[PDB]
């Protein structure tokens, strides 16, 4: 078997799958481990964005009732160790110990945020585990399928302890960990006791490669079998090889800009929504993206099912309103800095040198400022920055409440001063079956979410890969890489 060599833009700072949740983290971790239900991107001929859920560890489940789900577990299924995987792992990785409770805090930051309202996990045998809510929660099924939802050894991880397990991850995937050095490479190499698809390759290696005309040049060389992050300005050169092609899609995530709402100048919403204003998004789609993104209508998208709004408007454009809202505001024309980690994000730098031509046009003077990997710096020290939400349930529940709603980061960490009913409506839509009430809710906080723009929302990413043709692997529309039943050489 062949090694294969990935060119990758950034690597996440741990191998611990929640604390590994980015645009970098689920390549590395969709390898080490493996959920109790799967998406199979590649049903029914789809071209790696099919919806359909599948039995991985879990051979079979059933909801219970409102608020639990029993799951029959595979047997005989090891950890890269040896450890036969039993429901006392399953119980220990959506516990309250390791998970949601108040001594996960320190060791996953955003284990509690992102988590449904969770119960302790009852065992009821070996291979039988429920996994329930104290609340009604018909989001326990999505939840399991999601990258919340790796499952940890028990025994494995209690003895390093979070900080340590994610220095020397144990899982049950197709790949096992042969070294991670911060910020430059992840090693992995194939693990033939896999209970699913046999591993194809012998090793996989992330190198990172910050800049994309040195990553593009490192496939040219021969030193990359496949390499990620580029933009649809690549495509046409890297086609030009007859060995060599692009292969992208769209992805269940957008790009945005936010606020550290902390900061006098963004405390109120009159700058913010004066900025999301003033952003053309038709014109950024066209000239960076050759009109492969999405302009999503508003914090909307089709994955949402039953909870997307297909009748929702386009979000407004209004050059002559963003000029009026500066004047109306406290801003003085002071510079106001916009951190951004080089091309982290396909087009960062671009798209950002676009809208600081915009800005400039309405009396706001924005400024790029740079930060290499690691060197972000104290909140305080930010003003706006650049950020990604992967939608990551098939409900409207993620990305909104998780990341802005009351429990969230942008209000507790990041100052948003959200209305009293927005906070009221995440508390509503949390518990709520699908119908009426619910689906109206989710659009009263689009209406929220725009009026008091604590985020604008640029479009969905056209996620393009670079690879040799002798390399035969389909990207997914999620960001991650998936490798089962998905690569082979020659
Ligand atoms: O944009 P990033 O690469 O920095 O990663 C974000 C996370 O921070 C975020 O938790 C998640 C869900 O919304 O979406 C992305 O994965």
């Amino acid at each position: 078997r062949r090694a294969l060599r990935l060119g990758v833009n950034g690597l996440p700072n741990s191998l611990e799958p929640v604390n590994a949740i980015s645009n970098v983290g689920p390549r590395i971790v969709n390898q080490i481990f493996d959920t109790l239900i799967a998406r199979d991107f590649f049903a029914k001929g789809a071209p790696g964005n099919a919806i359909d859920l599948v039995p991985a560890l879990a051979e079979s489940w059933e909801r219970i009732d409102e608020k639990s789900v029993r799951f029959k577990l595979r047997q005989k299924v090891m950890f890269h160790d040896g450890v036969e995987l039993t429901a006392d792992d399953v119980a220990y990785t959506f516990s309250s110990e390791r998970l949601w409770g108040p001594e996960a805090i320190k060791k996953i930051p955003l284990g509690k945020s992102y988590s449904l309202d969770f119960d302790e996990p009852v065992v009821e045998d070996k291979y039988t585990v429920t996994l329930r809510t104290k609340t009604p929660s018909y989001l326990i099924e999505t939840f399991v399928a999601s990258w919340m939802s790796r499952i940890v050894p028990k025994e494995y991880y209690k003895k390093l302890g979070a900080v340590d397990f994610g220095n020397k991850p144990v899982g049950t995937g197709p790949y096992k960990f042969v070294e991670f050095v911060a910020g430059d490479r992840v090693v992995l190499e194939a693990n033939d006791a896999y209970w699913g698809p046999k591993p194809t390759a012998s090793k996989i290696t992330y190198q990172i490669v910050a800049e994309p005309a040195t990553r593009v040049a490192g496939l040219i060389s021969g030193e990359y079998d496949i390499i990620t992050t580029l933009t649809p300005d690549d495509i046409q050169l890297i086609n030009s090889y007859p060995d060599l092609e692009t292969r992208g899609t769209l992805i269940e995530n957008f790009h945005m800009f936010t606020f550290n709402m902390n900061q006098e100048v963004f405390k109120d919403k009159k700058l913010r929504r004066a900025l999301a204003l003033a952003v053309n998004r038709p014109i950024m789609v066209e000239a960076l993206w050759k009109k492969q993104a999405s302009i999503p209508a508003g914090f909307n998208f089709p994955n949402y099912g039953e909870t997307f709004d297909p009748k929702r408007k386009a979000m407004e454009y209004n050059v002559e309103e963003a000029k009026r809202l500066v004047k109306e505001s406290g801003y003085d024309g002071t510079p106001i800095t916009y951190h951004t980690m080089g091309n982290y994000y396909a087009n960062a730098m671009p798209a950002l040198m676009m809208m600081i031509e915009m800005w400039k046009q309405i009396g706001v003077n924005v400024v790029m400022k740079t930060y290499a990997p690691g060197s972000f710096p104290p909140d305080n020290q930010t003003w706006m920055r650049n950020w990604s939400n992967g939608q990551w349930m098939t409900d409207a529940y993620a990305t909104i409440v998780p990341e802005f709603g009351p429990n969230g980061q942008v209000q507790k960490r990041w100052g948003w001063k959200a209305p009293a009913e927005f906070n009221e409506l995440c508390q509503k839509v949390t518990v709520l079956p699908n119908g009426k009430e619910r689906f109206d809710a989710y659009n009263r906080m689009r209406d929220i979410f725009e009026e008091e723009a604590p985020a604008v929302i640029l479009y969905q990413p056209y996620d393009v890969y670079a690879a040799r043709k002798d390399v035969h692997w389909k990207p997914v529309s999620f960001e991650m890489m998936e490798f089962r039943n998905n690569l082979s050489f020659g």
